[PDB]
């Protein structure tokens, strides 16, 4: 047969021409148009295409349920499957559960994640109704949000487990009888046998094997036909690494391939085994087993404790990842190091063999011969006197590539300490998983000892060897992970040695060296959130300040809410993919297109040439729109091809040939400054003298940081679709961007139309954080550029590895400081060299380096200062607005110098950060006045509340008390600016009609992106009108209803927008007032029914514009700001000595946002905003090759903070009696402020390596380096000891 | 660049009007048109 | 918008009677600019309710 | 003059659109007695009466 057949939600799917290349993800939105599972990644990392699969298991003779990523699902893998999508479980008539409590827990900000995480707990529930806490967590392992700080989720779906922001009272109890039935057919189905299936796309060939000996007859004749199981490899292989597999066979339907048989030497599982298996057989087992037969089963269930999510463990396969034989594997170290048994089968031919060596004999290479396949591993019961442990380092706990990962197992002649057996197995060490086979035959027959530890790390350490230029970097790391590795498997076996009552052979372990081999444990979450009541008077129609969700969270859990690629394509549409600079610095000598031109569906190839009017484009109108004879980073847009499909576009602009002539390339901020390459002149602040400040200073100390930047990582990636509309030059775009200005003009520049004719539209985004300021209009511009050449519409969304690539992020900076300081910790001079890397373009550079110097002080009086910046102009994609905006490196390296005064003179941190802070009436560097300072309230409150006092004393005794683990804790503050550094963009405005219904419309020029400023404008209204919020309603954004807007940035947007909604209703309610006079108690609809037949007009605009702003450089006065954001932040960490990892215990967050709007979305915003800085400053981190190429292009290498990344104790409280009387109704911008408070947990993490320092090093420097982002690699080489000496 | 709302809306009502049937007072309209046609024409009285 | 071009439009509908052309002769007399700077492309409630 | 000028019907169709047409009296004054749609049922890319 050749049909394939399966079910979504519910409805038989017949695809009669199923292509192999077709993912489950592709045939839902674009066959079917189920556009709530979304694409955020698609390689497996972010879990926002989740669904759940059901099927009638013909093994374990049941109805299952499990969770898939639909981005790697291929369609033919999926033949009498059914599918569940978010639109299966409820839609906003009738909710599920689980989508009514993300909403209304305030866990969909975006709400591009919500669909997936929905998903995954709802796959969840189906399988435990009643899940524990941990179980929940676990469920998520695979899901990635960006908006929320995760808080919200977790404590939402807590309620399913075992004022307020929400109340679980309400919640509607689940019924599972009202779920989904399992398709009948499929019941019917399951007696029928399985029939092998060929299905034959336009490149590929899928064979569905049946039996076992389809599956080795099909080998044995085309050796070349590629397996794939969970295809959680293969489907990678082919999207990413441009590899095709002609002929494909699928053995999953194989009972040999998928059974689990117990001996009496261990369990064997059938290659085909998904991981998901294996975790529930082993766990079963070690729950049941004696503890001494359960070593090898343990080391396995720790690797696959941090082995990516439920998603890609459903799927993917045991012989999988056995026969990938990556070097970083985690499941191969185990399986070499416990000589696990492997069963090898072709057409009459068996043969079983022990994973050792020459199993894995070159890179991605193992002993098989092409015509073999895999049948079984038999993982080993271990024996008595047989000890084993596994460990994995990587740059995030969870869902992450190893740089270092490892089995190791002992085996003790009986009765003894003396070494009988000794392996030891390491991945992301070579090229493959190799053994320390030179090493370990010395030990034999050593007793279990100090001397055995430091031969065996004298062995490692040569032979184990890295060449400095060694595939993963980070030598120094790994060869210290090889060490610390084995060291903690010696006291884990001398402890393992005590309890089998050995102890007066080996030792006892110093209590102190105890929690070194502790296996990780989180600790269940503590969560606190504390906000303000509204008055006892207020009416309850009146919402301003109170915590209502934002509006579209129901839409958003249910797949409803629409962004740019789920508008269904018009029957004409055309794809464009963009071709990129694939060299940093070169000329473009020729482009050949010959290929592209063979691929069906191919239209054109856009370049220079075809632009109409100017390829002159960007903020300082210095970028092309498409590249003219050279090109100036990799990344840079030299073309787009135009064809019919995604698919074809893709595959045609591999087609496009380019030839480059090399030029000479400057990369690094180094670089920049060896060759004056900069924008524009050097930026200052100064103010008092600063030759006096350091005559006087009784210590002056001098330092460099760097801070490496940062990608956005918003869910959604840059989309727009352009819809030429053939009269007049007309033209509508639908664009992911938080700037339809900028759009709008830019577009109308190239084509060379007026402004008029151009109409730009945003119902919303899945994030923008700064990223789609200026950067979305790259897109458009060549969308825009291709429906105007075709008369179709035209419609690009990136895939993820192109928008990190292409769009830049925040601004690296390194800085040279000099700061003066009295032996009290008194500051008294102050001299900062700023540098930011600002990458082929200028876009925001200068006002961003503004920004920084603007907050060079934090919250610190300095008499004496003097700051400098300079933007370096480099070959790298443009750097652009990133969340805060320059504002957080500027106070990243306040602090830094901050920590430096506080350790020189002896004192404690918070005292002397205490005595240099501002006082009310002060003036800053740039004089202006402090008025309404509130930062000693939030310091106070903050250092009570989280007990900074009572824990510091903790944090000492624990450090005392740990040789190999330590804590630290630090409180931070913050202060930050609110308005543009360019005056004329604090301007906003509104367009307000009543409908004779009485209902109203609104819009204003600010666009949603998750941080619920729609919601906000609603409740302003509802205010001001005096109607309640179920009146109003806002649909979109757009140029055509509120032209000249300022993009929606700088934190100011509820300011601007609040102010001109509020006016457009003072206009309105002005015109009703004779109506209301004439009938004082009829209603609402009474007065503008007959406003409307007096003929008066019921449609107004609104309009502010923020006084008194605009600061001089040259003069140092005026006031760039309309007021300032503070908030202090406190949190402790516990740093793992020994691998670099950490744990975040606890943070307390006290923050001033006014008379907050919505303390809800306020909270959230803290929240979201504080995880941004915490990826920033201990997490994230971009790498490039010399040459200048990003290597960090996905979910997979770049780690944003996960679901098991946020502090456990997490406690946000928004300063009470604060109102802010020249912001809309009191309240205070959120969005940016909380970001820089993460650096709390920078400085605590400082702390915990000082402690290391001091209790490990040999006279250590005091004043050690520690660059941001501070990353498992840069806190365990800075944690000097016998093991980095090595 | 000075922040000045380049926006407006724009309306109008016709003034005076409004006509009683029951008292013949009051103006419906709020001008008149006017004008004139002269036209030929030639039948074929035997074919209409 | 900033480049100096107009976007008008009003309740009328354009049925073959040249209503937006009398608007734009209008609109450019009223704010003394060329007709060619004055645009109409639809009418809309979400514009004038 | 160049048929470039668009009216509804020259508006492109979404992948995902459907067609509308409606059924009338063929009768001045009457009550409707019944409606039998099952001939209609029997029309490929019939969605619903
Ligand atoms: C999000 C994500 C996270 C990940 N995290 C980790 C991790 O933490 N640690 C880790 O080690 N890996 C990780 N991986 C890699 C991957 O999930 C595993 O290697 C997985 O086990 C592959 O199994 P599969 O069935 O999906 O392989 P497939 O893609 O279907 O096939 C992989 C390869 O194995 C071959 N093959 C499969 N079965 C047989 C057989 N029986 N006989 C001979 N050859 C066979 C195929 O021909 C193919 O070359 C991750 C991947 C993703 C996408
Ligand atoms: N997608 C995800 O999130 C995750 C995927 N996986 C695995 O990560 C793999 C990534 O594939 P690739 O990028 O091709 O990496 P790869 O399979 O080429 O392995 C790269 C690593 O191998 C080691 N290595 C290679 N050559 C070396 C040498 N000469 N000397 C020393 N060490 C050397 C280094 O540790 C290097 O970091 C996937 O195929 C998958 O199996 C694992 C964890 C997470
Ligand atoms: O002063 C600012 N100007 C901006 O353009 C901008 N963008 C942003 O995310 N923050 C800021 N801050
Ligand atoms: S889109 Fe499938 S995991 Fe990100
Ligand atoms: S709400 Fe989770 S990514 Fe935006
Ligand atoms: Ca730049």
């Amino acid at each position: 047969a050749d049909e394939l057949v399966f079910f979504v939600n519910g409805k038989k799917v017949v695809e009669k021409n199923a292509d192999p290349e077709t993912t489950l993800l592709v045939y839902l939105r674009r066959k079917l148009g189920l556009c709530g599972t979304k694409l955020g990644c698609g390689e497996g990392g972010c879990g926002a295409c989740t669904v759940m699969i059901s099927k009638y298991d013909r093994l374990q003779n049941k109805i299952v349920h499990f969770s898939v990523n639909a981005c790697l699902a291929p369609i033919c893998s999926l033949h009498h499957v059914a599918v569940t999508t978010v639109e299966g479980i409820g839609n906003t008539q009738k909710l599920h559960p689980v989508q009514e409590r993300i909403a209304r827990s305030h866990g969909s900000q975006c709400g591009f994640c919500t669909p997936g995480i929905v998903m995954s707990m709802y796959t969840l529930l189906r399988n435990q109704p009643e899940p524990t806490v941990e179980e929940i967590e676990n469920a998520f392992q695979g899901n990635l949000c960006r908006c929320t700080g995760y808080r919200p989720i977790l404590q939402g779906f807590r309620t399913f487990a075992k004022p307020s922001l929400f109340n679980p009272e309400d919640f509607k109890p689940l019924d599972p009888t009202q779920e989904p039935i399992f398709p009948p057919e499929l019941l019917r189905l399951k007696d029928t046998p399985q029939k092998k299936l060929r299905f034959e796309g336009e490149r590929v060939t899928w064979i569905q094997a049946s039996t076992m000996e389809e599956l080795l007859d099909l080998k044995a004749q085309h050796p070349d036909a590629k397996l794939v199981v969970g295809n959680t490899e293969i489907g990678i292989e082919m999207k990413f690494k441009n590899m095709l597999f002609p002929l494909i066979v699928c053995p999953a339907w194989i009972p040999e391939l998928n059974s689990v048989v117990h001996g009496p030497e261990g369990i064997s599982f059938g290659a085909s085994c998904p991981l998901s298996l294996v975790e529930s057989v082993l766990a079963e087992e070690i729950a049941k087993l004696p503890e001494q037969k359960t070593e090898v089963f343990r080391g396995v269930m720790e690797q696959l404790r941090w082995f990516a999510g439920k998603q890609v463990k459903s799927v993917a396969s045991i012989g999988g990842n056995i026969i990938t034989a990556s070097p970083i594997s985690d499941l191969n170290p185990v399986f070499m190091a416990s000589g696990a048994k492997l069963t090898l089968v072709s057409r009459g031919t068996r043969r079983t063999v022990r994973m050792d060596h020459t199993f894995f004999p070159g890179y991605r290479k193992t002993l098989l011969r092409p015509e073999e396949i895999l049948l079984s591993i038999e993982i080993p019961y271990s024996k008595e006197g047989e000890f084993f442990s596994a460990f994995k380092q990587a740059s995030r706990r969870e869902d992450d590539i190893a740089k270092v990962t490892s089995g190791m197992r002992v085996l003790f002649k009986p009765g003894t300490i003396e070494v009988q057996e000794l392996s030891l197995c390491f991945g992301g060490m070579a090229d493959r998983t190799i053994s320390a086979l030179k090493t370990t035959p010395k030990q034999l027959s050593k007793s279990w000892n100090e001397e055995l530890l430091q031969s065996v790390c004298a062995g490692l350490a040569e032979e184990l060897q890295l060449a400095p230029d060694a595939p993963g970097g980070m030598v120094e790391f790994r060869r210290t992970l090889t060490l610390s590795f084995f060291f903690k498997f010696y006291l884990t076996v001398l402890q393992k040695l005590g309890r089998a009552d050995l102890e007066d052979m080996c030792g006892k372990l110093d209590p102190t060296f105890a929690s070194a081999t502790l296996l990780f444990q989180k600790d269940p979450p503590a969560n606190v959130q504390l906000f303000q009541e509204v008055p006892k008077d207020q009416s309850e129609e009146d919402m301003v300040g109170r915590p209502l969700p934002h509006l579209a969270a129901n839409m958003q859990a249910s797949g409803e809410a629409v962004y740019c690629d789920d508008i269904p394509r018009y029957e004409n549409e055309l794809s464009l993919r963009l071709v990129t600079s694939t060299r940093a610095h070169a000329k473009i000598t020729s482009i050949d297109t010959s290929e592209a031109k063979k691929v069906p569906g191919f239209v054109c190839f856009l370049t220079a040439e075809d632009v109409p009017n100017s390829n002159a484009t960007g903020l300082f109108n210095d970028e092309t729109v498409f590249a003219k004879d050279e090109v100036t980073c990799v990344g840079h847009i030299i073309g787009a091809v135009v064809a019919d499909t995604p698919e074809h576009a893709q595959r045609a602009a591999r087609g496009v040939k380019i030839t480059y002539e090399d030029l000479p390339a400057i990369i690094t901020i180094q670089d920049a400054i060896n060759n004056n390459s900069f924008y524009g002149s050097e930026i200052k602040i100064e103010k008092g003298d600063l030759k006096k400040g350091f005559s006087e200073a009784d210590n002056v100390v001098s330092g460099e940081l760097y801070i490496g930047g940062q990608e956005h990582f918003y869910l959604e990636t840059n989309c727009t679709i352009a819809v030429p509309k053939g009269e007049a030059g007309e033209m509508e775009l639908f664009v992911s961007t938080q700037n339809t200005m900028k759009t709008q003009s830019f577009v109308a520049k190239m084509l060379g139309v007026p402004d008029n004719r151009i109409v730009v539209r945003v119902k919303r985004m899945g994030g923008g954080f700064g990223g789609k300021e200026t950067r979305s209009t790259v897109v458009s511009t060549a969308l825009a550029l291709a429906a105007h050449k075709t008369g179709r519409p035209v419609r690009c969304m990136l895939d993820r590895d192109e928008d990190m690539l292409i769009t830049g992020g925040r601004h690296p900076f390194l800085a040279k400081y000099k700061v003066g300081f009295m032996k009290t910790g008194t500051v008294v001079a102050l001299e900062v060299a700023h540098f930011s890397n600002g990458g082929n373009t200028e876009d925001l550079s200068r006002s961003i380096m503004e920004r920084a110097l603007f907050h060079m002080d934090n919250a610190y009086k300095i008499p004496n200062i003097r700051g400098t910046g300079r933007i370096c102009k480099t070959n790298l994609p443009s750097n652009t607005a990133f969340r805060g905006f320059g504002g957080p490196q500027g106070m990243l390296i306040a602090e830094y110098w901050m920590s430096e005064v506080a350790i020189t003179c002896g004192l404690p941190a918070e005292e002397v950060r205490r005595k240099n802070m501002y006082k009310e009436g002060d003036l800053t560097h740039f004089n202006q006045k402090l008025e309404g300072f509130t930062l000693p309230r939030c310091w106070d409150e903050c250092i009570a509340s989280s007990q900074y006092l009572a824990r510091k004393r903790e944090v000492e005794k624990f450090n005392r008390e740990n040789c190999w683990k330590k804590r630290g804790l630090c409180i931070i503050p913050t202060k930050f600016g609110i308005s543009f550094t360019l005056p004329f963009l604090n301007q906003g405005g509104a367009l307000v009609h009543v409908y004779t219904d009485g209902s109203v419309l609104l819009t204003h020029g600010g666009t949603e992106m998750g941080q619920g400023l729609h919601t906000k404008m609603v409740q302003v209204a509802s205010r001001a009108l005096k109607i309640p919020t179920s009146k109003i309603h806002i649909s979109e954004t757009s140029t055509n209803t509120v032209p000249n807007t300022s993009p929606t940035a700088a934190s100011a947007s509820a300011d601007l927008n609040g102010q001109g909604v509020y006016e457009a209703c003072q206009t309105i309610l002005k015109r009703l007032e004779p109506f209301k006079k004439k009938k004082p108690t009829g209603p609402w609809e009474a007065w503008v029914m007959d406003a409307y037949t007096s003929a008066v007009s019921l449609s107004a605009t609104g309009f502010y514009k923020t006084p008194n702003l605009g600061y001089s450089f040259e003069t140092n006065s005026g006031n760039p700001f309309h007021y300032f954001s503070y908030g202090v932040a406190c949190s402790e960490v516990e740093i793992d000595c020994l691998t670099g990892d950490h744990k975040n215990l606890r943070t307390d967050i006290v923050m001033d946002v006014g008379s907050s709007l919505n303390p809800a979305i306020d909270i959230g915003q803290v929240e979201g905003a504080f995880v941004q800085g915490l990826g920033l400053f201990t997490m994230e981190e971009l790498h490039y090759s010399p040459e200048g190429s990003l290597h960090t292009r996905g979910p997979s290498t770049y780690k944003i903070p996960a679901f098991g990344s946020i502090p456990i104790e997490f406690r946000v409280s928004l300063l009470r009696d604060c109102p802010n009387k020249r912001a809309i109704y009191a309240s205070k911008a959120v969005g940016e402020p909380p970001l820089f408070l993460a650096s709390s947990i920078f400085f605590a993490i400082k702390d915990a390596i000082r402690a290391a320092r001091a209790q490990h090093g040999d006279n250590a420097k005091q004043l050690f380096q520690l660059d941001s982002p501070a990353t498992p690699e840069k806190i365990r080489n800075a944690c000097v000891d016998q093991f980095t000496t090595l």
